[PDB]
């Protein structure tokens, strides 16, 4: 990173304290900007969906890795779990979406509640595997909310086969009233759906796949109990990257953990963390992982700083963190406290290969969560961290347990009415990310932080 | 302390300018690290309850005894009132807790207003020192405000006698109604209460006991009129320390009062305050005082602050001041802003021995004040300041002297509905400095100082 | 009727106009009073619900019909709709409810959202027919809305064989936790459900049950069309009696359809309406009604009087209208604006034989409408009228029906907290109309009318 002459503070930079000065350039479009990773994860966009259970769930596995990004699955979901979810997410056309699907005997009542998973607007009505007709909100409105399916449900739709160019499906849907064109196998079964939105995105963004033409997934591992085990059936499940995961990841336990994992020898990215300095990621790679986790307490007011007092500012931990791995071969991801597009270009910027954000994400159709409204009627998800599942671990044991345990915290997310789908925000965040690159001059994520130059600025 | 390259701010730094950078750490268990003081204090633990008549009531010097604490009795209180507490305090069950009591004849008035005496939920009503029942905030809901105690009052409830092992108490409560065991004494008469998460308390805290194992107890002593007499009276009281404390501690008035109190060869720690300078610090030790109290209008929008000018930030003050101490053997408490955790956490790491809390610990059960409720209904209770009994000092005469003397300010601390009673605030306290241990690698207080690197963070 | 002396106002009489003033009695408890019906409906209980869509469920034919009433199944009603709607009340239990049924595959949203439709309390989870568990609305609350029912159903449960007498099921409940005892067939499959205030109603009300000792279920039919055709096929469906309905009584095609339906000798009783006159109520009966149905805009300020100012005081048409029956040997129904217990009793002492009641029973959980909440989170429900279904009736020919034709209007029904069930306002009914006998001093409905004494209030 370069900084501006005197720009050197006597503290730590957080994603508020620094800006991006403009360099000459000859990128003119965001097109011409190569957004792809270069750190063995495979994604061809620079975000990566965090290791919580409020957000890492099926179809926001398939959603995100679709356009170019990788879910973490959450540690300690059970073996049958992630073979289930990795079986699903590597099942996945690559250009067309899973939409919600409804049988003729299904509740109204279902269909308005069911159909707010995706992005699309529109569910497909299925008889035997065939797609009979559409179900919208409007198609609810008014009705008696115990009908069914068959009583409001759409007979005309916009149809394709799987496989059509996703130019001639846009313009299929041009003049219908439904954004939504429905994928038929050869068999005539439906196959999936794509708008002409999604077509678009098809063109723009570059799925992450693995060796054979599957949706890239990872998943997470604590490190109690047998870490060497778990990780070793994780990756028997199909994982495509593990993460090992753990609130302090300076400290022998996790240096020992690495050692298992990197001992079986599974042919898998491995990341590690969290730290938040040079010591611990020089430490981290040197036990056998090749990705660190930056992020401690990233926020001056959240739990882990105003409980303990440990922590550090973000940008600056990554601009030490990056330096002490890029020096060993190694790369880091941003963890935490990342809310705008401006804190993924800056945290990029400032030495990372890949940005993972968390609670942001939880906040849209795909996440797991259910929807919610508040006292005004706007919609939104609730967010929640991992508690003791990123933490060092008989009545009296589990109480004795419990008085010190640190509390899951749960946060209003508000869903954007423009942008509800996380493919929105991958919009919103890459669009960001694209014109940084131009401003400063920069054709890909290494130019970026090789020609970047930085500034402090005050208070005001 | 170790401050991160180049952070050498042209400014103090209260606890919210500061933050903990992780170390390399072998310190799995929040429960490995020994919290023990070397201050000489007799506490396990760093808190310590400041002498406030808001605060340091005799059932506030017993919780927090037998949770490794002390309490300080505030100064100018009568002699014979002194004696009295210490007779209490040192009379305790080292397991068991005090409950509140109730006469058949009690109004259901008496028994609600009563029952937030204490942290238990239960009251035991006592007929001629037998146990007969236990009357709860349920039994008095519903029923005539006249009514007495014994028609409210429920006679099944779990028993056991005292001295059983807590780790027994605890399976023999889980199917009992309400979560109160009481213990009674060989001859059947009322010993004490111990609830299952207080039996958990015994095998996590050490009680503070003197050589006596009798419950450890403070005295604080103000400087005007004869400061060797009130200093004798307090310590053939049964205190176990002294507190000399002032406003000003850099004052020559003041190193004459610890020089007369040491002369006097009590055998016990002298705590002498307040300084937040280097200075400060020694000319107190070459006084004779053992512990140096630190904390000078702390807060910058305080009233000490806005009247006058006169303060320093508590981080800088107690790290300046800890430094000076270490040599010549000292130690230094930290009194004052402390509002959470993290504050307790970087005063130990500043070099404090142990650190004063009086206004947060206000708003829980034990403290002399009454509960009350704002105008939605949560409980609270009023918080206040010395005043002059903590400054140096005709009708004319008592007008003028009156006329400028510093107010008494009064400031809400709400109760938390899920930690009601001081003990929970222990709790939440003990986590976060175990937890800032394993973040630094620390398995002690001493090591906590040794290994802790800090750094400064913006405004943002 | 009689009046105390004066009381012959120049004005008709509302149900807020009069009185009843207690006379000598010698009927002790509410319990000697026989509340059965002369009129030939089959009733044990003065109440038949109104044949309104909005009240004219099954749920509600069932419910009501075991407690001694009647429903009328609105007219239009699809003869196919008829046939399942009777077959579905002729084939319940006399004693044993229906409750709601769930799937192990069941979402939770679809658990809640059924729960609310019986008054039990709690649904009985059914695979092959076979009870399995129960899911209460506690059990909803705090999981995911989308689980599954197996995952929240309650395995443990009272069950009994259909045929226990009521009193042994009300002591087998008596400790039961939750207040649901299942009932099994002898092959063990579900046969119903039984609370304890279940229990207690079969000892309090007897059942409305034709000659082969099944529910009795009332239709209704419009004269439009061809009236004496459709009047047969209900007939033919299994009611039990029927209601020629329109909303002027008193008009020759009213009179013509009476005709065409006493030609066809079905057996049945036939009810007429809606006539508020002596000589409207005797033409219906000469046409071949036994039973004139009474009640035309008896709201001061309903869409009615407001439309055409025609209408009358519902107390004194039933007085004029019982009146002209009774030299006919005919019976009158009392039709609209009963709001109160009060209206039942003053409705009978003046003369009808029954009393008709709709939008109040809309606001039951066993009506057909779903359960809403408003502002206050408070639970009720949507009442609305017949509109064109009761009036006489190319594309230019349709639209001058809509532009002149009558709106649909609504009404917010709230529940009762202590009354949610329509069994419950069938206690809170019948209570009062058994204790304006006793007042009264009558052992019967036919001695409620002969010894009533009335007077007239002013609007003090
Ligand atoms: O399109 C759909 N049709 C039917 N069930 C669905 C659909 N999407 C999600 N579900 C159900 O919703 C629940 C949770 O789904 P998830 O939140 O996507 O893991 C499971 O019971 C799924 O079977
Ligand atoms: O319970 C928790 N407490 C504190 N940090 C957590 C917890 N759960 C997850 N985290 C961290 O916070 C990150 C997400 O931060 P976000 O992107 O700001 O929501 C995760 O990737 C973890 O590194
Ligand atoms: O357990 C108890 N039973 C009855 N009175 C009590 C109990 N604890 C304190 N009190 C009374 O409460 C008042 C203040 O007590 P303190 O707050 O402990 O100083 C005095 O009148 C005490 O006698
Ligand atoms: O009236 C007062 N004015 C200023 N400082 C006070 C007063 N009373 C007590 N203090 C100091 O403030 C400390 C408590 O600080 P707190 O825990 O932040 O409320 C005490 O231990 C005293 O050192
Ligand atoms: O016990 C039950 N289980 C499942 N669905 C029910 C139950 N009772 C009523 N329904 C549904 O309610 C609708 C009929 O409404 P109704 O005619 O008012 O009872 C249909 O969608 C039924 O499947
Ligand atoms: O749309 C409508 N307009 C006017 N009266 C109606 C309508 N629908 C039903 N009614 C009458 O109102 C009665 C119910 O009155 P309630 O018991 O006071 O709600 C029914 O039995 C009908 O006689």
């Amino acid at each position: 990173v370069r900084f501006l002459d005197g720009h050197t503070p006597a503290y730590d930079l957080t994603y508020n304290d620094v800006f991006v000065v403009p360099g000459r350039s000859d990128v003119a479009s965001r097109f011409d900007v190569d957004l792809s990773t270069v750190d063995g994860s495979g994604t061809t966009i620079p975000v990566v969906v965090a290791n919580m259970t409020a957000v890492a769930g099926r179809r926001m596995a398939e959603t995100v890795a679709r356009r170019g990004g990788i879910v973490v699955l959450p540690q300690d979901l059970p073996i049958t779990a992630v073979s289930e979810t990795v079986d699903f997410v590597k099942s996945r056309d690559l250009v067309v979406d899973t939409p919600v699907t409804l049988s003729p005997e299904d509740s109204v009542s279902d269909a308005n509640a069911l159909l707010h998973k995706r992005a699309h607007g529109a569910a497909v009505v299925v008889f035997e595997g065939r797609p009979i007709g559409l179900v919208t909100e409007a198609n609810c409105a008014g009705v008696d909310r115990f009908a069914r399916v068959r009583d409001i449900a759409l007979s005309d739709f916009v149809t394709a086969p799987v496989g059509t160019d996703p130019r001639e499906v846009f313009d299929l849907l041009e003049h219908a009233p439904i954004d939504v064109a429905v994928m038929t196998a050869p068999d005539g079964t439906l196959a999936g759906v794509l708008t002409r939105t999604g077509a678009i995105r098809a063109g723009i963004y570059t799925p992450a796949v693995d060796a054979k033409g599957r949706l890239r997934i990872a998943a997470a591992v604590g490190i109690n109990g047998d870490v060497g085990a778990k990780a070793q059936a994780l990756a028997e499940a199909g994982a495509d990257l593990l993460v090992i995961d753990t609130a302090h990841g300076h400290q022998a336990k996790m240096l020992d953990a690495i050692k298992a994992v990197a001992s079986l020898d599974l042919g898998l990215p491995l990341v590690a963390g969290n730290v938040v300095s040079a010591e611990g990621t020089r430490d981290l790679i040197e036990a056998g992982a090749s990705i660190v986790k930056v992020g401690v307490g990233p926020g001056a007011m959240c739990t882990t700083r105003m409980m303990t007092g440990v922590g550090r500012p973000q940008f600056s931990a990554v601009v030490e963190c990056a330096a002490a791995a890029r020096q060993l071969g190694g790369h880091v991801w941003a963890d935490g406290g990342v809310r705008h597009p401006r804190d993924v270009a800056l945290a990029l910027a400032a030495g990372a290969s890949n940005v993972m954000i968390g609670s942001w994400f939880a906040g849209t159709y795909e996440s797991p969560g259910d929807l919610l409204f508040d006292r005004d009627d706007r919609p939104y998800k609730e967010s929640y961290g991992m508690a003791s599942k990123r933490a060092v671990a008989s009545s009296f044991d589990r109480a004795r347990k419990g008085l010190f345990e640190e509390g899951i915290s749960t946060s209003r997310m508000s869903l954007d009415p423009a942008r509800g789908g996380v493919e929105d925000l991958l919009d919103h965040i890459t669009s960001g990310v694209r014109s940084t690159c131009t401003y400063v001059g920069a054709a890909n994520l290494p130019e970026l932080h090789e020609k970047v130059v930085l500034g402090v600025q005050s208070a005001a």
